[PDB]
């Protein structure tokens, strides 16, 4: 067909990449993917309920927490339907339905109801309790406006028509070159599976030349026949490490791969997922490069007490905690019986001898009697331990996976991100993982948007990557539904108009922070000039897709005074039943790598829903934030909100934050409720800034709403204090220097609980961890030390309150030693 090339010329330029292009590759399993992917997206596609995949109610089934039942504790709730002019309230119980609210509407004088302003859809058997809207709502004290019309047509959701042996291992090194670079040097090249190294042999060393040839058969220890599915030859080059390439040793259809390879390497930066990835380096010119071949078909009683004591006290460790040889091969000994317990199964399977067909085959059997683990809870930090770089077997991952399959929308949006960078630890393209990803994001939209900007966020800066991730994008685009296509290239446009006015204003001043209006001038007219005849009439908000922005309030853009010059922009938003003229804010910023911002962000939300499980609520305020491109993107702007910083030569008063609080508090009311959630807000940003590291940083750096609610900005990079907590904070809790306050005893109490709130789930946040730095960051026992593994909680709760007189006995010396150190 000539039109289906103007598809996958739409395609292109949604992704940022071409999935067609052949120019750096050499085997085809980007291609046999792309095909392998369309069944389960057909078989997706064709089987969403046509209505609820339009409306895409957000909705969970996780009860309600007994803080938003106080909030309505008499059997009621009060929601406001819009006619068009008229409104009309009502009255209604938390598991009333839609469906059963409407009825009582029409009985008392189709149609559906839609939140106001918003793309957001109150419908199916669901107790409006149960949706995120109106828990929103109750959490922000605000009341629930809706809008009675006709439901979006399934229509809009139209999918296009698609077309479519004993003999020891060895590999010759050929040699090396490279146009430009003189130490010695030699190859390593390792027999690789799930981080384990197998095998190694090295070359002899010989003298740095830009070609540099050896003409070496290596020989390894292993057998053809042992050689493991996901088996990566890794070559490594050395003087001391400059480069490295991988290879899969067996491929896609399970060949042995055979052949010559000219193979162009990446470079090393001056133990991450970038170190694993097969792909090869796409700067063909100036890269360095490794010519290797290959000629080697066909592949395919009781127990003591005292050992099950040492074996579920192995059981009972950590993840981070190594295991010895013993304890590997007690493990791999009672097998069986470790299999009994599903919390044993990442230590089993890392105790297993990949390199050993027999063994291999043995483990197989092993996970055919795997009813304990199917009938088992799902246990999400056990789940994600199986997808980490330490496991390359695809049976082993695939029943990972499975235990995926029962979580609802409501908790994969909490784990998307981390779902979406687990992709990198993948040893081909096709995985059960990608799948999933796929069907989940075309099951409903809500994940499907976040899904795309997860791809498109790596597929736009990481080269190690970008193909394998476009090719999973193109197979969701391809079947998300022409009305996301739009959208999606209407946010696509957009993002991409606003980035060079971003980059453009940066280069008219490198560093003179104070920003001439001469630079806000020019700004004003790209924006104007920009929108008469380019900007699209209206978009979604990439952080937030309910909103739908509209068109740029010239006036209250600017640049802001800072080392960098980011943009802030307001929109007007585009929804006429807005019932408000608040504009929508963005920051526009070259500089930072957002990816990482991202990361912390989402874990941020993980701690929440966690502490959500324990009926606490410390009012983190996890702002919008996507990863655009390469050191680029978009943050959210919260409203009625300030700097620490700027309420303060390096002098810092106390009282100022007390004040200023009370002169954006009109009642006495307010100003309690203020000072009611800076507690649990400030409690919060303490617990989660120690556990993760991050709580040494600059008043710059945190925030304020006018209500009393304190947030941390900008996880860039990161004597000393475990947490900001100082006296200017202090002080709204109405103490200062070695007294106490209600208000301190009460942050100090909230604190506690939330600490060991999270300590309950101690590995789920220890993995999360240790993966945003393989896959986030260019060392992970400070967590462990920062949850104080395995302690009784009495331990741990004096731990923490140590921590919090750190603070108190500093005070502003820290704060104080960032001006001194910038001079
Ligand atoms: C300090 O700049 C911010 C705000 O400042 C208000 C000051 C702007 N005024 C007000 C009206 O006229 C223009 C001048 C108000 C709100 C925010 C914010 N920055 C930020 N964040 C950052 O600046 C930021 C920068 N880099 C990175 N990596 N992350 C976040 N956020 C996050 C969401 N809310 C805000």
């Amino acid at each position: 067909s000539e039109e289906s090339q103007a598809f996958q010329r739409q395609l292109t330029a949604l992704i940022g990449y071409d999935v067609t292009d052949v120019s750096n590759v050499h085997d085809d399993e980007l291609e046999f993917t792309r095909r392998g992917l369309v069944t389960p997206r057909m078989a997706e596609v064709a089987s969403r309920d046509p209505k609820l995949y339009a409306m895409h109610p957000w909705v969970t089934s996780k009860p309600l927490p007994e803080y938003l039942w106080k909030k309505i504790a008499n059997n009621c709730i009060f929601i406001v339907i819009h006619r068009s002019t008229t409104s009309q309230t009502i009255k209604v119980s938390p598991d009333d339905t839609p469906g059963a609210i409407l009825q009582s509407f029409f009985t008392k004088m189709d149609f559906v109801l839609r939140v106001c302003g918003r793309d957001e859809y109150l419908v199916g058997e669901t107790p409006i309790k149960n949706f995120q809207w109106v828990r929103h709502c109750l959490k922000n004290g605000e009341e629930i406006h809706v809008v009675l019309d006709t439901p979006p047509d399934p229509a809009l959701d139209e999918v296009r028509k698609e077309e479519w042996c004993d003999r020891k291992f060895r590999v010759k090194i050929r040699g090396i070159d490279i146009p430009v670079l003189d130490l010695t040097v030699f190859v390593e090249a390792n027999i690789q599976h799930g981080q384990q190294v197998l095998c190694q042999r090295r070359t002899s060393p010989k003298p740095f030349t830009e070609e540099v040839l050896w003409n070496v058969w290596l020989e390894f220890s292993i057998k053809i026949k042992d050689l493991p599915k996901g088996a990566l030859l890794n070559l490594q080059i050395y003087c001391q490490l400059l480069y490295y390439v991988n290879l899969l040793l067996i491929d896609h259809r399970f060949l042995l791969r055979r052949g010559e390879y000219v193979l162009h390497m990446w470079q090393i930066s001056g133990f991450n997922a970038d170190k694993l990835t097969s792909a090869t380096n796409p700067d063909k010119e100036n890269s360095m490069s490794i010519s290797i071949l290959l000629d080697n078909h066909p592949i395919a009683a009781e127990m003591p007490n005292q050992l099950r004591k040492q074996l579920e006290a192995i059981i009972a460790t950590d993840p981070l905690n190594p295991l010895t040889a013993e304890d590997k091969e007690l493990l791999w000994h009672f097998r069986y019986e470790s299999l009994k317990h599903p919390k044993a199964y990442p230590k089993l399977f890392s105790s297993v001898k990949w390199g050993q067909q027999e063994i291999v085959a043995k483990t197989y059997q092993l996970l055919a009697r795997r009813e304990v683990w199917d009938q088992s809870a799902l246990d999400v930090g056990l789940t994600m331990q199986l997808l980490d770089c330490n496991f390359s077997d695809e049976n082993v991952r695939a029943i990972a996976v499975q235990k995926l399959e029962s979580l609802e929308d409501d908790d994969v949006l909490h784990y998307l991100l981390q779902l979406v960078q687990a992709v990198k630890f993948e040893p081909y393209h096709d995985s059960a993982l990608a799948r999933f990803l796929l069907k989940r994001g075309l099951r409903n939209k809500r994940i499907g948007h976040f899904l795309f900007w997860f791809l498109r966020s790596e597929i736009a800066q990481s080269r190690h990557y970008q193909q394998r991730f476009a090719v999973i994008l193109e197979a969701y685009l391809r079947g998300c539904g022409t009305a996301m296509l739009h959208d999606f290239t209407q946010q696509v446009q957009v993002i991409e108009m606003l980035q060079k006015v971003t980059l453009d204003i940066k280069s008219l001043s490198a560093e003179k922070y104070d920003v001439s209006s001469q630079v806000i001038s020019q700004l004003k007219q790209k924006l104007e000039n920009l929108q008469n005849s380019q900007l699209p009439e209206s978009f979604r908000v990439p952080y937030d897709p309910g909103l739908k922005a509209g068109a740029l309030a010239i006036e209250k853009c600017k640049v802001m005074a800072s080392k960098k010059k980011p943009l802030w922009l307001e929109f007007k938003c585009a929804d006429p039943t807005a019932l408000s003229n608040e504009t929508i804010g963005i920051i526009f910023k070259h500089g930072d790598d957002l990816r990482q911002d991202m990361l912390i962000l989402q874990i941020l939300r993980i701690m929440e829903s966690i502490w959500e499980t324990e009926s606490l609520d410390l009012c983190l305020l996890p702002y919008g934030c996507i990863s655009t491109g390469d050191k680029i993107g978009m943050i959210e702007i919260v409203k009625d909100a300030t700097t620490i910083a700027k309420i303060q030569t390096g002098a810092f008063k106390d009282e100022v934050l007390n004040h200023w609080l009370k002169e954006k508090s009109p009642t006495e009311e307010k100003f309690q409720a203020a000072v009611e959630r800076f507690v649990y807000s400030c409690a919060g940003y303490c617990v989660a800034t120690f556990v993760l590291g991050i709580g040494d940083r600059h008043n710059d750096n945190i925030m304020i709403t006018e209500t009393g609610n304190l947030f941390h900005i900008d996880f860039g990079h990161i004597e000393r204090v475990p947490f900001v907590l100082t006296p200017d904070f202090l002080f709204v809790m109405g103490t200062s220097g070695k007294k106490t306050s209600p208000h301190f005893q009460k942050f100090q109490d909230i604190c506690v609980k939330a600490y060991l709130a999270l300590r309950h789930h101690t590995n789920l946040l220890i993995i999360l961890f240790s993966m945003m730095l393989m896959t986030g960051m260019p060392d992970i026992e400070y967590i462990r030390d920062a949850l104080t593994v395995g302690k009784n909680e009495e331990d741990a709760k004096k731990y923490f309150l140590d921590q919090i007189e750190v603070c108190r006995d500093k005070g502003w010396t820290v704060q104080f030693n960032w001006f001194l150190h910038l001079v």
